């Protein structure tokens, strides 16, 4: 957008500074999401995506309550900048707009540059779980329905696939027979939570590190972000995201697959952290499928970045023409390691779930 219009926009918001400038900012794939430099106090102005979200109101009591929650045991969260008549946030022009305060002193990765930092996510994120759970599902309606549900993720896959309306299929079957032949596989956990075998969870659905920030001192998880998508599921989907994103070696749109790996260090540290919190709920039948649901979520992301390349992109910002072909190339070749250390992985969570 224009300068103009952004400024405009801020205007509607109850900052304590001048503007001086407004520019984009981050990784994130859904919202679009600047960053507000006034003549003190930062902040984070989104454009919330309505394509995907079209229920804002639904979606914004969601972040409301959560972090209405957070603040009322003293814990950091997103702030909530409210409009200028005191609204959570501002229709605009045909766009729904919403500002957080800038979360001061962090860092944040989108690649594990080491095994503590990804312990301490593990820790974040299980621990997050707990606080869900004193929360049940009637209160936090999908914001997405179907959001984790890998068969009708596979079943939107399958259309896009069929149409092939940008004729991009021929350049990806590899790819795309990957996914095809997987379909087995994909039914386990929306399965087990039909037939009451994994339990019925609120969860956060979208625990990828850079959804994170850490602190630039102690290196502490200082608060989780990105609170769209929190809503019932399984622990999994939390757990399995975490690793597909996390776990691996390189970046999620890293052009060169020979850096591309699934590290079984970095799913020891990860677990070590996030069963450390959640040591006291975890079932066995949800310890027996912890390997597993990293294979699980990283074949979910991967088929639905593939759909979008077939559909000419019309769910994942990308930056150039291949760009979803080439992320989906990273979740096949994680899945393709995880496959392979199904047993060493195995292995991990039996010895980390005795001590
Ligand atoms: N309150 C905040 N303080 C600092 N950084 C933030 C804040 N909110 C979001 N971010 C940064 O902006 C990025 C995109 O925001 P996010 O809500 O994750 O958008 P998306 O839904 O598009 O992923 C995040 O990955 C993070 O780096
Ligand atoms: C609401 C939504 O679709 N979020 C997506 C999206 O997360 P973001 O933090 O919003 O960029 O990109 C992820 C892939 O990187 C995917 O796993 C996730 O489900
Ligand atoms: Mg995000």
């Amino acid at each position: 957008e224009s300068n103009e219009v952004l400024f405009g926009i801020a205007s509607h918001f109850a900052l304590e500074g001048a503007v001086t400038g407004i520019e984009p900012y981050g990784d994130g794939h859904i919202n679009t999401t600047y960053l507000v430099t006034t003549d003190g106090p930062r902040y984070i102005l989104q454009q919330m995506n309505t394509s995907i979200f079209p229920d804002t109101v639904n979606l914004m009591r969601n972040v409301e309550l959560v972090t209405s929650t957070l603040k009322a045991q003293g814990k950091e969260t997103l702030d909530i900048v409210p409009t200028t008549s005191g609204a959570t946030w501002a229709e605009i022009d045909g766009g729904a707009w919403r500002v957080y305060k800038f979360i001061e002193h962090t860092v944040s990765y989108n690649l594990v540059p080491n095994p503590d930092v990804f312990r301490e996510a593990g820790s974040a994120f299980g621990d997050f779980q707990n606080f869900l759970s004193e929360f049940d599902a009637s209160q936090l309606t999908e914001t997405i329905a179907h959001f984790h549900d890998t068969p009708h993720r596979f079943e939107d896959f399958k259309a896009a696939l069929a149409a092939d309306k940008l004729g991009r299929a021929a350049a990806c079957q590899p790819e795309i027979d990957f996914y095809l032949s997987h379909a087995d596989q994909y039914a386990v956990v929306m399965d087990g939570l039909r037939d009451g075998s994994i339990p019925l969870r609120v969860t956060h659905n979208d625990t990828k590190l850079n959804n994170i920030l850490m602190d630039a001192t102690t290196g502490k998880a200082r608060a989780i972000i990105d609170l769209d998508t929190i809503m019932p599921g399984s622990m999994l989907f939390d757990f399995g995201d975490s690793i597909r994103f996390g776990a691996s070696t390189a970046l999620e749109d890293e052009k060169d697959l020979s850096k591309v790996h699934f590290s079984t260090e970095l799913f020891r540290a990860y677990t070590e952290g996030f069963v450390g919190e959640l040591r006291g709920s975890i079932t066995a039948r949800e310890a027996e499928l912890l390997p597993f649901s990293g294979n699980l979520l990283t074949m979910e992301c991967g088929m639905r970045f593939l759909a979008d390349y077939l559909e000419g992109d019309i769910y994942f910002a990308t930056k150039y023409p291949e760009h979803n072909l080439v992320r989906t190339r990273t979740q096949i070749k994680l899945v393709q390691e995880m496959e392979q250390k199904a047993s060493e992985t195995r292995a991990i969570v039996a010895d980390i779930m005795e001590a």
